[PDB]
């Protein structure tokens, strides 16, 4: 029978579909199991009957928004590696588990004692992960950690505690221990037997404790003063296997070169959220990280300061191995060439990361200077023209997300001048520039207009980024400097295309012989100045969403029925959010026929004429998704021969057509889902040649549950070929004893 | 029994009502009947038979998308007045129309041809409309008016034939005509003879014709050459009683004094859109206008010019009437004092318009020499720091809506700067203006910290929109200076809000001792240095929205639970798109006490505790509107004394709890609308009370049509007072047989 609940394909999801116990309708041969969102208030011997193979299963968030499970659950497994309770607010760890667990995670639960009764039996253990229990304001108390609860584990090679109350880093901790996790645990000191004994440890997070306050975004409790993590100059002289080491809101002011003297193999380092300005500036310890990649120094500005300059200590030059360097939030005016010095011989610095400090001026030719930049990440500035709420699972200091967006990044390198105040572009602004292949202008609030000129001392840029601001387009000229460009973001320029009466000029988009990829979204297109078509040769994809192409294409006006028609080469258009409610024939028929994929989703579309597709013969994905549309065509094999996935969710459509679904030889995917459907008859199924169909997405009708569905039922039983996803969406509206009933569990 | 399917209230709103055809339905005491926007096909002789009583009817828009109106078919209506049929897709103008009608609307049709046969036997005609049937790209045919139709009609005050393709005036005009609108009429030439018999005419509309079409956002036809309208010296000498002239869009390069010779009252000229910076400049015609109030000349820019200066001719100072002036898109670099030199000894002259012409710079100093200007008006330009797709029925050169949102220019003196540069307000910026009301700085980039002393020039603001800029709130002292605030509009300045490393500060809200309205919505709030409090002894309204409040209540933080508790003086509290699926109990009971109006509407809320209406002993209207809402409490009364409005549309809601109707003594609005509820059962009706609701809203909702709503459908008819609007939308969903139909109908 076809899989349910469960989507199964071994693994078997039934995440967050509702079920108000484990089901026993769960395959054979199925191992990992994901029960995670569901409803399930109770847990027994019962209830996962016995089973099989079953390497893995996710309890997460059972239920959603507590879960009992009595002692010894999951006890007959022996084959159960991985289990996951995160979320389910367990008072305690739950007695009796299976001996075979070589992972478990306990995050985000109420268990506040940490026991042998729990643990110790538990000797095969890999990955264990107790972060989250007890933090900020939530009501809880301080974690006990029974003596030698860990020292049974001789296997143990990751180990979370943070997030909890435990003031003392636990002794009796297993010396196969890799990853040791104690971000905000409460502990002051650090003393020289608390790591002692681990001489397989490449990481230790101590982040948090003793935090830095000020303007936290959290509940945040500093040490006595405001003082210092205290951490022994022996503390880390075993560690010679260390590679990650976080410092992080330590509240540290000094940092003891003998730290560094054991730990040859240091690779990242982060020291953010501390005072470090003085280090900063003289740092003894810079001296002894021969192998450092990464080295975040981020957010130590000293709190209403704003020094002319930035400080960085010769020692940097030590730094041979240097990767990436993080310096955000020092909060400094300016920006000179002999600043940055120190830095200018490493061989491997392909990253610096300067936002969010104030910068009002920069002198860009020290740049230039660098050995090889890679990304130069100046978002978030004062740059002006030249003259539970947080993911446990998520790095908490800082976000993980690239800083350049990676299709920008790879066509080289990248200058991010974002979110700063560079409004005019004048003559000299990127003079002294290395080679820019990716460029960010966006939200520079810039209301010029360009006029080709303006980019010439980077004339190499690919990938330009001028979204969020006011540009004019008042010039034919403008951008076209650049020979190379092959994607260019013209999003949220809004400002000038809304006011009717100044001029508007596309003109310069045909220019371009690279240019692939153009984005002109969200800019209130409705009026250009004597030139009504966009032109390219080389065009692939327009995005030109969020404009009126309800004004552009009135009934009344005929100067814009060929506006696409000149993009000869564009095989994606995306018409979404133009508040269409009907598009001309004529217009229609003028888009491309090159078009391979077509948007006009979220519109008011009350009407589409399907015999239209005709004249599109390499037509393979048509979106419709998000209108009003009631009619679909009985004759579709008539228009095309192409068509693939066809998107039609969110749209009134209550009937389909005898001989519909079956009849596009060529249709794989068919989104009929969240429409008015009361039924599906036989007539609209057939199928004299086989349907190549391999999903049918029908979930959110409301489906009369009656025997009139019975054909359809039968449809799917015969079809095993076409995936429903969602079954358990896929729901009978009527009548009321049936309402609620899933499609499938109809008898 | 209630009325269906039109709210009769005499007249009859029958309008989007999906009607396929005309109600036998309607009362008879029924003056008025306005079918717009329904689907009705037909109309025959016996279609209003049943109603005589008929005065005003209206048929605009039908089918909802042609009309077909048989001959005669509205004649045996004796006292029909107004016939209304617009967007009807007419071929002609319908056959013996009764002679009773004083207006006739046929705006927006396929009628080519003015026939006597339609037009000459109404006798009676004030008001008749026949604009846009042939016009822009539209297939259409050139239109004919038989020589002498409007002839007959000695009482028509009003004739609009704009946006047609006429080619020439009708010769033969009534001299009863009040108003002439010939806009977008293809007339090349206007002789002496097309207007000399028009003794009454207060208004005459010429533009459009010979249209100057460069960057036009309308299909656009100019006159060859484009070239000037062309209007004979005399072609005005009878019209003494003209008050508005309208000439935009004529393509006027020279304009004739002598046409204004003989109208002593003209009030309104509108000139925008032409070529006339020569005129602006040099300008003989404005000697003959001693009485004008309004002058519109817009959009005159030189295309492909961008003159240092504005030139203004010293005979503006002979409009000794003038009240507004409109200069927008003259396009020039900076304004200088003298340039303005002729304008400032003008009595009457409230409001200077330089909207849209890219000023770069302004010397400020010169709106104080002006005699009194109420409203200056430069949103849209370059000022840097300191050193239907037409509605028919409006205006098509200009929109008309205030200038300054009448609210902020009710306190006084206005400047709009709103559209601008000005991203640093320097220590001189607002040196030497006059005393400053009402002012906008909306929408100029800027990033500054505001410390307190860059409003010290014009300590008077009392209304202040700062809304879409960057600014950076990091001093506790920033806009403190105006001691006189009322009104501050901080809406979208999220920018800095949104970093949560950046220190923020709100606690400049306390120091105002006037400060009634304050609206911090869409900033995206999440995060707050220090203080954590907004508090005022004064505010009465906070809007909130588009904020997270989500996250400043999140559960593992006790921060923000007081967040509005300190301002004490609050009435009106918006809370809505804060993305709340919950709001803790505590921080609930922290809002402040005396709130009448509270909107958490349009958030994500599962839950809500009734029981904390208890605190809340004045609170009048309760928003909670699209949410999630399941629950609601069988116990209400005993949580509020107080409530009128509760409105609960856009919810999860199955049922009703047992006399809910009957529930809260207060309640006078109660809105259900767009909820899950199937039914209302004797329980929901059961109590020893009445309802003293005035108003149910149940439309949307999934009703079963079966038996059992045969008891509510008692309630109704029990109380007529209870009124339940859009019943056509009150629709039955099970079962099959009954679907589609109001429930009022089974
Ligand atoms: C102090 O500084 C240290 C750096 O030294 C930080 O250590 C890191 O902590 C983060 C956050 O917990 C870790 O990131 C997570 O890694 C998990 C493990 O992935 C590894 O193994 C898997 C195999 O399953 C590989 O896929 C992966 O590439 C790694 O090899 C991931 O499971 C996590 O994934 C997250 O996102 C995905 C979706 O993209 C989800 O599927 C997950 O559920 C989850 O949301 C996550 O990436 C990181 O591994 C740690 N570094 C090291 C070297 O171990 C500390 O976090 C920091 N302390 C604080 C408090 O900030
Ligand atoms: C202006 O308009 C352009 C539109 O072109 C936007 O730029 C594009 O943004 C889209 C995202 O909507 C990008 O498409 C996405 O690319 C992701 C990354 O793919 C890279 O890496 C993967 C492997 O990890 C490779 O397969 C791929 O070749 C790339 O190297 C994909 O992961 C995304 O997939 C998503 O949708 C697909 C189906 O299409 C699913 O299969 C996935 O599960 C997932 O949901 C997606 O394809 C696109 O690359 C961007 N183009 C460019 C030129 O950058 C701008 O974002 C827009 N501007 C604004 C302001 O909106
Ligand atoms: C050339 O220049 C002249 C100016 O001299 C313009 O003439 C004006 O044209 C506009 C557009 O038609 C007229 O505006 C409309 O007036 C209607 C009549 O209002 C009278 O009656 C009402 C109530 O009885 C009074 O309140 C009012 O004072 C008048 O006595 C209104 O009904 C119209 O309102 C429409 O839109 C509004 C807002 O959307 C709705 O509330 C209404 O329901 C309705 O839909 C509209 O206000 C204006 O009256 C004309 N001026 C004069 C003095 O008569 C020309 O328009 C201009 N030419 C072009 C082509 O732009
Ligand atoms: C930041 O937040 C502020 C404060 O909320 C917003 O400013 C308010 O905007 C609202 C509308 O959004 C204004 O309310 C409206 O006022 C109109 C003016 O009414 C005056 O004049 C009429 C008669 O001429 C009097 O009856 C009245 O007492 C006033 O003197 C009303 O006409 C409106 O009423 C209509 O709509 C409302 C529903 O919104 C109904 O209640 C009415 O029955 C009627 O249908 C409306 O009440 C309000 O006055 C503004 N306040 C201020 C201080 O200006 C800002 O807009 C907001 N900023 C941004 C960017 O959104
Ligand atoms: C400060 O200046 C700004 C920018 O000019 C003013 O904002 C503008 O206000 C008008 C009037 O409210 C907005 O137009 C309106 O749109 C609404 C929404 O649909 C519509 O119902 C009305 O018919 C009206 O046309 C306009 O969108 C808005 N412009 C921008 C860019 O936001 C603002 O009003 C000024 N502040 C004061 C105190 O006057
Ligand atoms: C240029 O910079 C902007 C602003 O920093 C980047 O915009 C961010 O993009 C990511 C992905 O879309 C989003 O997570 C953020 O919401 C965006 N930030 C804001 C506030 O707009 C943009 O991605 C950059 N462009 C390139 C080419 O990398
Ligand atoms: C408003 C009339 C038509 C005009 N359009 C523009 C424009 N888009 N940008 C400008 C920039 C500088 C100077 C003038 C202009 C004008 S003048
Ligand atoms: C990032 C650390 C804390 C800071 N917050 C701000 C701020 N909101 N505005 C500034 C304006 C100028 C200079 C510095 C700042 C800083 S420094
Ligand atoms: C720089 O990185 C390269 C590989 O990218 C490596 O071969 C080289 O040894 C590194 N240089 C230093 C000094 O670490
Ligand atoms: C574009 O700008 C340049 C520099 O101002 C100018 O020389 C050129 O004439 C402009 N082109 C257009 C289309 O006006
Ligand atoms: C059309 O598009 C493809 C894909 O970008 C590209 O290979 C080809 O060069 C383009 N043709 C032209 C004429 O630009
Ligand atoms: C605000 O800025 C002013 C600058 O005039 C400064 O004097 C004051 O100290 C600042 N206030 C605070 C408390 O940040
Ligand atoms: C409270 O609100 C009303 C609003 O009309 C106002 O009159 C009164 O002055 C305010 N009270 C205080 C203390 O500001
Ligand atoms: C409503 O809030 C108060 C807490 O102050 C409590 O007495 C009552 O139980 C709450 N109701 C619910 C359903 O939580």
């Amino acid at each position: 029978s076809r899989s349910y609940p469960c989507d199964e394909k071994v693994i078997a999801e039934c995440s967050n579909r509702r079920l108000q116990e484990v089901p026993q309708t769960v395959g054979k041969y199925v191992t990992e199991l994901d029960l995670s969102d569901n409803f399930i208030t109770h847990i027994t011997n019962e209830s996962f009957q016995g089973l099989q193979n079953l390497t893995k299963i996710n309890l997460n968030h059972n239920p959603n928004v507590g879960l009992n499970i009595t002692d010894g659950a999951f006890l007959n497994l022996k084959n159960l590696r991985e289990l996951l309770l995160e979320d389910n607010q367990l008072p305690q760890i739950p007695s009796g588990l299976p001996e075979s667990l070589t992972e478990l995670s306990l995050i985000q639960n109420n268990i506040y004692n940490i026991t042998k009764e729990g643990i110790s039996r538990l000797i095969n253990l890999k990955n264990l992960y107790l972060a989250w229990n007890c933090y900020f304001n939530k009501v809880c108390e301080k974690t006990n950690i029974e003596d030698g609860v860990f020292e049974t584990l001789t296997n143990l090679e990751l180990l979370s505690l943070s997030f909890n109350s435990l003031s003392h880093v636990p002794p009796k901790l297993p010396s196969s221990l890799r990853k040791l996790f104690l971000s905000n645990t409460q502990i002051k000191y650090i003393s020289e037997e608390d790591f002692k004994g681990l001489i397989n440890l490449t990481l230790l997070d101590l982040s948090g404790n003793c935090p830095r306050c000020f303007n936290a975004p959290f509940p945040c409790v500093p040490c006595d003063g405001g003082a210092s993590i205290n951490i022994d100059r022996f503390a880390f002289q075993n560690l010679t296997q260390l590679r990650y080491l976080n410092l992080s809101s330590t509240s540290l002011r000094k940092i003891n070169a003998a730290w560094f003297k054991n730990m040859p193999h240091l690779k990242v380092l982060d020291l953010e959220f501390n005072y470090l300005v003085g280090e900063i500036a003289s740092g003894a310890f810079l001296t002894m990280l021969p192998r450092l990649e990464i080295l975040d120094l981020s957010f130590n500005y000293i709190k209403g300061s704003y020094p002319q300059h930035i400080n960085i200590s010769r020692n940097f030059s030590k730094l041979l191995s240097l990767r990436a360097l993080h310096l955000r939030g020092y909060v400094f005016q300016e920006l000179r060439e002999d600043d940055f010095q120190p830095l200018m011989q490493l061989p491997n610095l392909s990253t610096i990361n300067l936002g969010i400090n104030f910068i009002k001026q920069i002198d860009f030719k020290l740049f230039q200077n660098f050995s090889n930049l890679e990304i130069i990440y100046l978002s978030e500035n004062r740059i002006s023209p030249l003259v539970f709420e947080f993911d446990p699972h998520s790095n908490f200091y800082h976000f993980t997300r690239p800083l350049i967006k990676p299709q920008c990044a790879a066509y080289g390198k990248a200058l991010d001048l974002s979110l700063n105040s560079i409004f005019f572009i004048g003559p000299n602004q990127f003079e002294n520039l290395p080679d820019i292949a990716c460029l960010n202008l966006s939200a520079n609030s810039n209301a010029q207009v360009l006029s080709g000129t303006e980019f010439s001392a980077i004339p190499h840029v690919k990938y330009l980024d001028l979204t969020n601001n006011r540009l004019d387009f008042d010039n034919a000229s403008a951008l076209t400097e650049l020979s190379d460009l092959e994607v260019l973001d013209l999003s949220y320029n809004s400002h000038y295309f809304r006011i009717a009466g100044v001029t508007h000029h596309l003109e310069f988009i045909q220019n371009f012989t690279n240019l692939k990829v153009l984005n002109l979204s969200h800019n209130n297109i409705y009026t250009l100045t004597d030139k009504y078509n966009l032109e390219s040769k080389s065009l692939v994809e327009l995005v030109f969403s969020g404009n009126r192409l309800d004004i552009l294409w009135n009934d009344d006006d005929n100067r814009y029925i060929s506006i696409f028609k000149g993009l000869k080469n564009l095989t994606r258009l995306d018409l979404s959010l133009n508040r269409l409610k009907h598009i001309p024939n004529e217009a229609f028929l003028n888009l491309p026929a090159s078009l391979t994929e077509l948007h006009i989703n979220d519109n008011m579309l009350k009407f589409f004429n399907w015999t239209l597709l005709q004249q599109f013969p390499r037509l393979e994905l048509l979106d419709l998704r998000g209108n009003k549309l009631l009619f679909l065509t009985d004759s579709l094999s008539d228009f095309t021969s192409s068509l693939r996935t066809l998107l039609l969710s969110h749209n009134r459509i209550s009937h389909l057509p005898s001989g519909f679904l079956s009849e596009v030889s060529s249709l794989k995917h068919l989104d009929l889902s969240s429409n008015l459907l009361k039924t599906i008859n036989k007539s609209a199924l057939e199928t004299k040649t086989t349907t190549k169909l391999s999903m049918l997405e029908l979930h959110g009708n409301p489906f009369e549950c009656t025997c009139d569905i019975g054909d359809f039922r039968r449809w799917m039983d015969e079809h095993l070929n076409v995936k429903i996803p969602r079954l358990v969406d896929v729901i009978c509206a009527s009548p009321g004893d049936q309402r609620g009933k899933s499609i499938v569990s109809l008898e």
